[PDB]
């Protein structure tokens, strides 16, 4: 049989009682909280323990990479943007000890996983990219995300490279329009696909961009079996988990219901299902996995994270070593 899963979110700071009974269906392995969700430390606690009272097994997510795109922001240190991580004479130390502080952070308050790092290039075109790049040079970012997944991992969190193959050209939005990327198989290869080839290795996730990349597929990355079969699990060796991006989004929305996106995307390679803000949409995905008969992927629970989700992370040496690291640079208060 098929297998895949889904990643869902809810619209409140607890669980209603159709959240729970929805987080009861196995064929759903995540859910996602964002801002709306988020309160305090303890409020987000609270709700991990409320949805591991019921899954234990759920990968919990935020999006958290600092900079501009930081969730958990009251009661947590904020992170810059890896932009003005970039910028400093040891920045591969500040970006390690970044990923670490993060990820121990993270972890702290019970989710598992985030969404980290960004592996786009910044070349000053698209809108959604900005400051959240690490670099423009493809090595130099590759070098500086890769530190900072190693900090990450010294925290015990599993790392998930965004937006495969490289978001950073296309000059349009992937929540609004649909973008669109016309450069050669080998012009990509060279600048956007470098940082992903480099960390394939040390990346346990990727989440595939919804740009269509007309020279290679006609559909967007994470609808491509091209993309995510032959280029991805074929050529750049990577075993990992692939997380499908937001399917609720206009870059989705190229293949039409959001049933038939979550069937494009789980046949063509990817491991989960995203579907956020809309309920709808979700509980639609979801009947398809349901009659699909799908089987979470044996790899999925590798995103669940090592670290222990307790406040005693402040009285750790690497804390203090990351934080007057970090505040000597200027990018933190
Ligand atoms: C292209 C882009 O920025 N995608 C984001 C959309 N929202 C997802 C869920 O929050 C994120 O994981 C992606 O980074």
């Amino acid at each position: 049989h098929m297998q895949g899963s889904l990643m869902l979110d809810i619209g409140g700071t607890w669980l209603t009682a159709e959240d729970r009974q929805i987080l009861r269906h196995p064929e759903v392995g995540g859910l996602i909280i964002f801002a709306r969700n988020i309160e305090h430390p303890a409020q987000v606690r609270e709700l991990c323990a409320a949805i591991r009272a019921i899954r234990p097994d759920l990968l919990l997510a935020v999006d958290q990479e600092g900079g501009r795109v930081q969730r958990l922001r009251q009661g947590f240190v904020r992170l810059p943007a890896m932009r003005a991580i970039a910028d400093n004479p040891n920045a591969e130390e500040l970006a390690e000890h970044c990923g670490w502080l993060m990820a121990t952070e993270v972890q702290a308050v019970g989710l598992d996983l985030s969404f980290a790092p960004v592996l786009d290039l910044d070349h000053q075109r698209s809108a959604v990219v900005g400051s959240r790049a690490f670099e423009g040079d493809p090595e130099r970012a590759a070098l500086l995300a890769g530190a900072f997944i190693r900090g990450m991992h010294a925290a015990g969190m599993a790392a998930t490279g965004k937006h495969f193959p490289g978001h950073g050209w296309a000059e349009a939005d992937s929540a609004v329009a649909i973008p669109e990327d016309a450069r050669s198989l080998e012009e990509i290869r060279r600048s956007d696909l470098v940082p992903f080839a480099r960390l394939a290795g040390q990346l346990d996730a990727l989440m595939p961009a919804h740009v269509i990349y007309p020279q290679v597929d006609p559909q967007p990355a994470g609808f491509s079996r091209r993309w995510l079969q032959e280029i991805l699990r074929g050529e750049l060796k990577f075993d990992g988990v692939i997380f499908s991006d937001d399917l609720s989004m206009a870059g989705a929305h190229v293949v039409g219901d959001a049933a038939s996106r979550i069937e494009a995307a789980l046949a063509a390679g990817c491991d989960m299902g995203l579907v956020c803000n809309d309920r709808a949409s979700a509980e639609l995905a979801l009947a398809a996995l349901q009659r699909l008969k799908v089987t979470p992927p044996s790899r999925l629970q590798r995103m669940r994270g090592k670290g222990y989700a307790n406040t005693d992370y402040r009285q750790q040496p690497r804390w203090l070593e990351a934080l007057s690291a970090l505040r000597a640079a200027q990018l933190i208060d």
